[PDB]
This record gives C-alpha cells, sequence and structure tokens, in this order.
C-alpha cells in the first residue's frame, strides 16, 4: 500500500496547500501603501498561506523521509491514512479559525508520526 | 531518465534558492532600528527570500513525491526538462519584478505538473 | 549505511524544528493588539520558528533529493554524519542567538553539501 498511500495523501499537499495560496492572489486592496482591508485581507492570506504551509514542511518532508523505506503494509494504511487522515480534515480545521482547535490537533501527528516512523525503522 | 532529471533539478533548488539566500545576508542597512533602505532593502531581501522558496515547498516537495514512484521515461524528460524548465526560467522571472508576470507561470506548474503526477500514477 | 544516515538525521528535523514550533506557542503576551512583550516574544518566536525551519527546506529537501539515488557508503557516513552533523549543533548555534557565528556555518554545508550531491553523481 505504500503504493496508493503516498499518492492520495501528497496531492491534497499541492492541492490543499496549493488550491489555496492562488486564490489568495491580489483580489486587490484598493492599494496606495506600497511607496480595513490589508491586514485582515493579508491577516487572512498571509495567516493563510503560512498554514497550509509549515504544516506540510515537516510533516510531509518526514512524510516520506521515512517512506523512503518503504514500511510494512498492515499498519501502514492505517498511519497514513490516518497521517494525511488528520492533517487533512486538520488544514480544513486550522486555515478557518487562527487561534486554540488546531495547533492541538497539529502536535499529535508531526511530533507523533514521526517518533514512529524514526521509531519503528 | 529519471536519473539525470531529477539531478539538474534538484542542483538549481539549493543553488536557486540557496544561491540566493546568502547573497541576501545583511550588506547591512546602516542600523539603529533593532531596539530609504530597511523595507525597500528586505522588500527585496525577505520578498526575495519568500520567492525562490515556496515556488519549491510545493513544487519540488511534489517534485519527488510523485517520482517516488519512478515513471515510464519518454513523457518523464519533457515532464521534467518542462518541470524545473518553467520554474527555472520562472524563479529567474519573478524575482526580478514582484506582481504579474509570474504568479501566472507558476500556476501552470506547481498546480498542473501536480495534478499530472498524481494522476498518471 | 544509506539506511542508519537519512534515520538519526530526519528526526531531528521535526523534533528540532518541531519540537520547537509548538513550544513557541502562545505563553500569551498580555494581548490587547489584535483588533517589551509582543516584538521581543515573536522577535525571538517567529524568528526562532523561522531558522529551525529554512535551514531545512532546502538543506533536508536535497537531503534526499540526493540519496535518492543511494551513495557508496564509506563517503555517505561522512557526508550525511558531518551533513546532520553540522546542521544540528548549527541548529543549537543559531536560534539561540540571531546574528554571525551560524549564517556561515549554514553556508558551507547546504551550498557545499549540495553541489557535492549534485557533482557525485
Ligand atoms: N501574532 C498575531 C497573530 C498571528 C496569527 O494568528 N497568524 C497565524 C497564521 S493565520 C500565524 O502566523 N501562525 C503561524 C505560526 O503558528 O507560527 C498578530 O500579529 O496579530
Ligand atoms: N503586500 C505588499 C507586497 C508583498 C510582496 O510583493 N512581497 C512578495 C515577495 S517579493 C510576497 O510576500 N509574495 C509571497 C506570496 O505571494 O505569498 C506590501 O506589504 O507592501
Ligand atoms: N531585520 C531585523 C532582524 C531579523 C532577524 O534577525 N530575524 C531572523 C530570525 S531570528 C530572520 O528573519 N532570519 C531569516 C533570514 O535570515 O532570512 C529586524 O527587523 O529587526
Amino acid at each position: 500500500n505504500e503504493v496508493l498511500m503516498a499518492f492520495t495523501s501528497y496531492a491534497t499537499i499541492i492541492l490543499a496547500k496549493m488550491m489555496f495560496l492562488s486564490s489568495a492572489t491580489a483580489f486587490q486592496r484598493l492599494t496606495n501603501k506600497v511607496f480595513l482591508r490589508t491586514d485582515e485581507k493579508v491577516e487572512r492570506v498571509r495567516r493563510a498561506h503560512l498554514n497550509d504551509l509549515e504544516n506540510i514542511v515537516p510533516f510531509l518532508g518526514i512524510g516520506l523521509l521515512y517512506s523512503l523505506s518503504g514500511p510494512d503494509l498492515s499498519t501502514a494504511l492505517i498511519h497514513f491514512r490516518i497521517f494525511v487522515g488528520a492533517r487533512i480534515y486538520h488544514t480544513i480545521a486550522y486555515l478557518t479559525p487562527l487561534p486554540q482547535p488546531n495547533r492541538g490537533l497539529a502536535f499529535f501527528v508531526g511530533y507523533g508520526v514521526t517518533l514512529s516512523m524514526a521509531y519503528r525503522l
């Protein structure tokens, strides 16, 4: 299954993340300041383009850094279905808000799945 | 060719990106503010170190996330020569400016090559 | 050894980096400004969550981008023990300070190990 698994995953990582950077592209502020919106459009955009992102930078980096020596398989459907599993839902969880209800979910995964994928090997 | 291909590629990604972070290192502002330049040096540096970067974070992350199950080869010289192909030229395209003439080019690649490298498999 | 090597490495990259993002999580400023601390807590946090990070984004990205065609082995214990080797010590080096004593160490590695891992192949 390291076959299918790596897959469904990644597509969400250029999609989730990337379906999102461009939709964050300048539906421009009435600009003057280069020489209500700005912050609270940026405060969505930057703050949104930030968290799609990093939630991957380790998460996904590690996401292979491990499978690079491709596991058994009975676990791996889980730890990888669970793996993206959260982080998907999670990405959907956090971009919407900004504060608490995600930092939590972002912790059990990146720290865990990684200590695991370290250890297990 | 997944041989040669991954290669020429990556080198540009620590070079392009990284030949660039250090050349962005502090040819210092006449500093006072830590306790014309600042913004418009940062507005080059941060704004330049930002876009070398992400244009990879997915792009390249995915760039393997796919080849990890190494394709045929008759396509792959293209989709990977075209792959870096743009993004090279592209990186050269965007860092220079800041606004429109690149966001475009950055879209057909990261979104495409990725839906593809998702699909094809 | 591309076996063991990739390994010890990565774990430090979700740990180093990630053991660190969450410990950077809001031991909140006495907040008012959303509508001494802020900057100098952020100036630690953002400025700390930034440099764990990128010191990997290429470094580690490339870190595999190469081993993806897994080297000999007599060199590889070095170039990879030396590889994380610095960057570990280095990450420990830079987050603590902010200015000079690291940018240096960050250069010989990311630029080198990468031109190398380009070339050698
Ligand atoms: N520090 C607050 C808010 C920062 C914030 O909630 N932004 C999120 C993104 S939407 C962020 O930068 N998080 C990245 C991180 O957790 O390091 C402010 O400056 O007003
Ligand atoms: N938002 C504008 C300019 C921002 C800008 O053009 N910077 C580019 C980098 S050179 C950027 O942050 N782009 C990253 C992105 O597209 O998310 C400002 O604050 O004056
Ligand atoms: N530019 C200075 C300080 C910036 C700084 O030292 N922050 C470090 C992180 S702790 C940084 O952003 N480095 C990232 C980089 O080198 O591009 C300021 O605005 O006061």
